[PDB]
């Protein structure tokens, strides 16, 4: 029935997943008797809502029109969304899911109904909460959604035993990843790869497939926050990943006393033991207002983040091949002896990505 | 249109890729007048043929009819001439030395053709035709591993990574294999008996396999030098246990235990020969349980036709027992990944 407007709509607000951080994903659609007279979506932050961008467009054809929004509309002065929908005399309006925030949750929904206007909430409630997981974590809970990503070949190796990780994965593997970077709000490394591989860590947008390249015009690219782990501040001034493109955030324990770029600021998190607390590092983040971050560490970040359980998600690249015994396994679980204490994972999705299998799983 | 036939033909040819070895898996559909009035399939080496299941099938209603076979027919190509029939349609030709089949049907008037659905025959019987035309069996490499490559810990643990939904999946690919190799340590390690356990057998596969009807595969163990012993659980089951042994054991084996001697080549057992003279016995499919430098040594002689892998959603850590054990220094494709219980399998060829 309505089914196929609201579908519409959350496929419109995907249009804006990679510039909207740290705003959600949200579409707007419009229909006065059986016709669509709006549409929109949110694109950037403090920019247009989606709501607004439907109305504006839609204009006097609003009048007694139904709204479909794929969240619960702004009620809070911009002027909010829930009463612009109401100047502009919509008689009906159907929201996928309510806010996030625990108290604000039905106020936007009740003014609307209030003032006299149909609502109602919950049509593809799951397909909503899945095009911000992120956000809604960071709503619900203080921290964000955490991918953390894994590229290795069959037998679970990450580099030979030569060091040459250059490029075991497939083409369309770092496509793939390219287009999973460019929605997350951050990109996670360690300075232990940092130091290896002297890392970019920027969104390419050269090596994006021309699908997303359609939907993401060059000119408003939005470099996603890189974060750098240095409990011991052994990155140097001169490593590639500081001298990029977009702002660079380094976790450290104590300042480090050299000169550095304006783009890199430093976070001082707590010591545990001899590093940080990584936990902790999730939080100051939250408070910080960052929704996702996309995890590119070696073995041993991967393994504390697991031991930690700051992961939501892995993200698993398989390559048809095998690398040997002797290669460089995917994480470091210290003290991991017996299997009956390993972790415990889900699969929920297998794709193929080009020659490649990508796995995604979730701990439970 | 006579696709949907050659299609039931190779659907009935698959219900005897149980009990088939060493011959191949065939089906026979017999069309008069739009009418399948003969069906058959081999189902047991020596048993009768799958042409002969259907002729006995249509009776005198196989006169001037259309038989459709999943393999050129042999003999079974006479039978099918004093049938009187037209128009034989054959998927593929036979593999051994091979269209004198179809010449018998050619110069004796009836029509005949090759190729429809040639690709489905030729994945019914990968094993069989690969030997008619090389020799050697085709190798099915079995791994099951954690997420991270993984089998077993340091401690030497394994037990139970993988679910008990793949361990009977494994059983039902184990029970369409012709054989069975694993490597010496392996046996040491886990006295195991690789059995096919019609008890281990998803009910799915269970209505194909009647338990009364059970073929267990060739068991082959390497033992280069011969450290198994007969009071081990593997020589002390149903069925035979081929030991492809380099120099012969001097002990006395059960009567179902018997020896294969291969060359050795700078010192170790030729794996490559040890193939060679397997085709030689007739052994069409291999399925290969072996720890890392057994799949290694497979691999790296180049002898891994196929890769079985089973993951599970496990992390075992860096430390812990790899896959395959690669001197020195291997690139397939995915043909198939599906999800077997809280695991997934992903199913490798050579590429
Ligand atoms: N300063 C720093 N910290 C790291 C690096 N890689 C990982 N980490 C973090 O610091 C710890 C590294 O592991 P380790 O010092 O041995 O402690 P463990 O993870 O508790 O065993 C983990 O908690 C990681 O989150 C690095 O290169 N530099
Ligand atoms: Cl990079
Ligand atoms: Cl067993
Ligand atoms: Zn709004
Ligand atoms: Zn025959």
């Amino acid at each position: 029935q309505d089914e196929m407007y609201m579908a519409r709509a959350l496929k419109l607000a995907a249009r804006g997943r990679f510039t909207t951080h740290p705003n959600p994903n949200v579409g707007c659609v419009i229909v006065k008797d059986g016709e669509i007279v709006g549409e929109g979506f949110h694109y950037r932050a403090g920019e247009p809502h989606a709501e607004v961008h439907a109305l504006r467009m839609a204009g006097d054809k609003a009048k007694g029109a139904t709204a479909y929004v794929t969240l619960e509309p702004c009620s809070h002065h911009t002027p909010p969304c829930c009463d612009a929908l109401i100047a502009a005399g919509v008689a009906r309006v159907v929201a996928a899911m309510q806010d996030p925030n625990p108290q604000v949750a039905g106020r936007g929904l009740y003014r609307l109904q209030q003032a006299g206007i149909d609502v109602s909430h919950g049509l593809m409630m799951n397909e909503a909460e899945a095009l911000n997981k992120g956000f809604l974590k960071r709503m619900r809970t203080g921290f964000p959604w955490i991918q953390l990503k894994m590229g290795a070949s069959l037998d679970g190796r990450t580099a030979m035993a030569s060091g040459e990780s250059q490029w075991i994965t497939s083409p369309q593997a770092r496509r793939d990843v390219q287009r999973l970077r460019a929605q997350s709000h951050a990109i996670l490394t360690s300075s232990a790869t940092v130091l290896a591989d002297d890392p970019a860590l920027t969104v390419r947008w050269q090596e994006l497939s021309a699908d997303t390249q359609a939907l993401y015009p060059q000119e408003n690219l939005r470099q996603p926050l890189r974060i750098v782990i240095d409990s011991q501040n052994r990155v140097t001034p001169e490593h590639r990943i500081i001298q990029q493109q977009g702002e660079t955030l380094f976790a450290r324990t104590h300042a480090d006393e050299r000169a550095w770029p304006d783009n890199v600021r430093t976070l001082l998190v707590p010591e545990h033991n001899g590093h940080l607390d990584l936990v902790l590092l999730m939080m100051q983040l939250g408070k910080q207002q960052v929704n996702s971050i996309w995890v590119e560490a070696g073995p041993t970040l991967a393994g504390a983040l697991l031991q930690a359980g700051l992961v939501d998600e892995l993200i698993v690249y398989i390559a048809p091949k095998l690398l040997g015994s002797d290669a460089r396994g995917l994480c470091a679980l210290p003290g991991l002896e017996k299997l009956s204490q390993a972790p415990h994972f889900k699969f929920n999705e297998i794709r193929q990505v080009g020659p490649d299998v990508c796995l995604h799983l979730t701990t439970a």
